[PDB]
């Protein structure tokens, strides 16, 4: 009924990745919030799937009183 | 009934990825929010699927009172 | 019933890529908020799917009292 | 009944890409809001699909009071 | 009924990956949070399937009073 | 007989400087050339005294055969 | 008979300095030259005397053939 | 006969220095030459004197056949 | 007959200072010369002195052929 | 017949100095060259006197052929 394909094929010679970088000097409140997954590679693939009549996805830095 | 494919094919000599920089100097609040995946590569993909009548999703950054 | 196909192909000899930046001095409040993936490559491809009759998506910077 | 065909093909020699930046200095309240994904590349595919009688999408900057 | 393929293929000569970096001086609070995965490869791949008709999925950096 | 005086006296709250920037790309033959000191300060003094009869200064860019 | 005096003083609460910068990408001859001393300071001070007939000084980039 | 003085006084609560700073990506031939000192501080002081009939200073980036 | 003073007085809560820096990516021929001292400091003092009638001072950084 | 005097007097609460840093990647040919002391200190003072009627100073990078 459902059928589902994916194909990731790649070649290469030379490859640098820098990713998620957070850098903070003298400050109060930095936040860095991924709802997801994360994923740096040469290659990289992130797949996901949700099966339900009522997902909730909820991503938010933060709550103050 | 549902059928899907994704086929990503690649090749390169050289690549440089900077994916995601957060820097702060000083600063009170700073927020990066990413209500999906976050995904740097050389070759990237990213895949998401919800199935269900009632899904939510929500993202923000702070909420204060 | 429902077919679909993506098919992406690329070839590059050189290649730099600056994803996504946030940088701050001094500042008080700064926010960044995808409600999306974050993808950032020499070949980036983000597809999302969703099905169900009452999704909501809702993305928001703040939200003060 | 429904059938869909996306086909990116691309070839570079150079490419250099900056993707979203966002920069402040003493600012107070500032804020960069994306509903949907953020793809940047030297090949950038982003595709969504909704199915569904009632799908909100809204994206809006800050709410105070 | 439901069926699925994942295939990735990757071949290099040099990579040089670097994943999460979160640097900080002299500052307060400061917060790195993923909700799925952190998955760092120079081939990388991360999958996550939900099934179930209430999935809830939060992340949020931190809760004050 | 010869008397000589030179008085500097400052205050500043803040200060950034940026001094002697030379960039290129892709170029062929780029020259800076200074015949006498560089300096770059948020108090920044440069004295020469050259005393004798046939004093040569001389500064050109480049010669060719 | 000869008599000199210099006199520096300064009061700052911040500073920030950047020097001297070259930079250069796929250039095939890029020169940057200083006949005299290079000084970079939040104070900076650079002095030089010459006693003498025949005091020569000579900057040039570059000589070919 | 001769007499000098040199008097240098500074106070400050921050502060920030970047000296000399020589950049090359894929470049052939790249020079930085300085004839005097190189200094760089908070407070910086260079001084040079030279007493003599002939004194014969020279710099040049580079000769070539 | 002949008397010099040189003073250098100084106070600082917090000092960072960054000398000189070379850096290279795939380059052929790069160079840094400096005919002086090299001073890097908080406080950073360079003096000299040369006496007689027939001082040679010379600096350039290469010589082919 | 020939008095000199030097003072240097320094306070610091907290300094922090990266003195010479040179650094090269997959580079041919890459010099630094100095033709006086290097002197690097949160106080930092280089003295150098030459008493003699013909004093020579050369400093240079290479020499090729």
């Amino acid at each position: 009924t459902k059928e589902g394909v994916l194909y990731v094929g790649s070649k290469t010679k030379e490859g640098v990745v820098h990713g998620v970088a957070t850098v903070a000097e003298k400050t109060k409140e930095q936040v860095t919030n991924v709802g997801g997954a994360v994923v740096t590679g040469v290659t990289a693939v992130a797949q996901k799937t949700v099966e339900g009549a009522g997902s909730i996805a909820a991503a938010t830095g933060f709550v103050k009183k």
